[PDB]
DNA sequence: TAGACCTGGAC
DNA sequence: CGTCCAGGTCTA
């Protein structure tokens, strides 16, 4: 009971819960599907992480997100805490007046929505985001879970330790940027884009003016944001718009891959208007489509699909 | 505008 | 067992 990850029934006093139907959110649907690597369904139901700088369970019933944390002195979480869950969640953004707005005017989000409901976006940390993805470029969403992992393992530090699970905070950008970073994520596994990671700390840190540069993007402007993101090493048009879409409040997003194409193709006949392959101006074109069919919440939008393929 | 590219399930 | 494919990016 005092060991181990928590469940809703083990420890019944060290949960609180958050006011959420399953309308609204449906962590199966958001958790796995490739926003966050960082969560994990250590029990059937529940789904643990680092959240805010801590260690969390989550799991849900009809109405309520039930909600654990691992800081000493157990104890259920906090209001303030649990404020960390909300905005992560971004609940004050409601689903059931995205899905009305997208459903009419569009009859085909209408038929596929009404059987992936509480698909919605998380709110990420800038760095985890950015370097998340920079693991993400063509790549499967099993090996970059992997891949993140032993990249927080290696370079984040050690928050508690679960069962046989050491969680690990996401690494800072000063670790990153740091002498052979290179060597050792290619020995963990992460490829060329172990190259990426590096120069890229490097970059931010060296040429950008640090963190402050990034934060300061969420205040900028989505074509601002996703242009600065841009000059950094292994960041491209896609990996861009992951991260304005998933960490720089920028809901207009589009992040068009190979997914994207299929399904623009498929269930709306969708082709190139002004090449007839996926390259940068026909990427583009397919984002202000999906931009000017679902609105400035595009990005929310695709995620249904998306996270609703398969 | 065509490959070159780390890695490991899936064909 | 060689060939594909994955939330692509980068370069003659
Ligand atoms: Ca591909
Ligand atoms: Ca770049």
């Amino acid at each position: 009971s005092e060991f181990g990850h928590r469940t809703l029934a083990s420890t019944p006093a060290l949960w609180a819960s958050i006011p959420c139907p399953r309308s609204e959110l449906r962590l199966d649907l958001v958790l796995p599907s490739g926003q966050s690597f960082r969560w994990r369904e250590q029990s059937p139901a529940h789904w643990s992480g680092v959240l805010a700088d801590q260690v969390w369970t989550l799991t849900q019933t009809e109405e309520q997100l039930h909600c654990t944390v691992y800081r000493s002195q157990a104890s259920r979480p906090t209001p303030d805490e649990l404020e960390a869950v909300r905005k992560y969640f971004q609940l004050d953004v409601t689903l059931a007046q995205l899905y009305h707005h997208w459903g009419s005017v569009d009859s085909h989000f209408q038929e596929v929505a009404q059987k992936f409901q509480g698909v919605r976006l998380l709110r990420q940390d800038p760095i985890e985001c950015l370097f998340s993805f920079i693991c993400s470029s063509n790549n499967n969403i099993a090996r970059i879970t992997g891949m993140v992992e032993r990249l927080c393992q290696a370079f984040g530090p050690r928050l508690i330790q679960l069962d046989d699970v050491t969680y690990h905070g996401f690494p800072s950008l000063q670790a990153l940027a740091g002498p052979e970073v290179e060597a050792h994520l290619r020995k963990l596994g992460l490829g060329y884009r172990a190259r990426y990671v590096s120069a890229s700390a490097r970059a931010i840190l060296e040429e950008q003016g640090g963190l402050a540069w990034l934060q300061q993007l969420r205040e900028s402007s989505y074509e601002e944001a996703h242009k600065a993101l841009c000059i950094l090493p292994g960041v491209g048009t896609k990996v861009a718009d992951c991260i304005c879409l998933m960490a720089l409040d920028k809901p207009q997003a589009v992040p068009v891959d190979v997914h994207m194409w299929h399904i623009a193709q498929r269930d709306y006949s969708w082709h190139p208007t002004t090449a007839k392959g996926p390259c940068p101006q026909t990427n583009k074109e397919l984002g202000n489509f999906f931009r000017s069919l679902w609105g400035p919440y595009a990005g929310w939008a695709f995620a249904v699909l998306f996270s609703a393929d398969l």
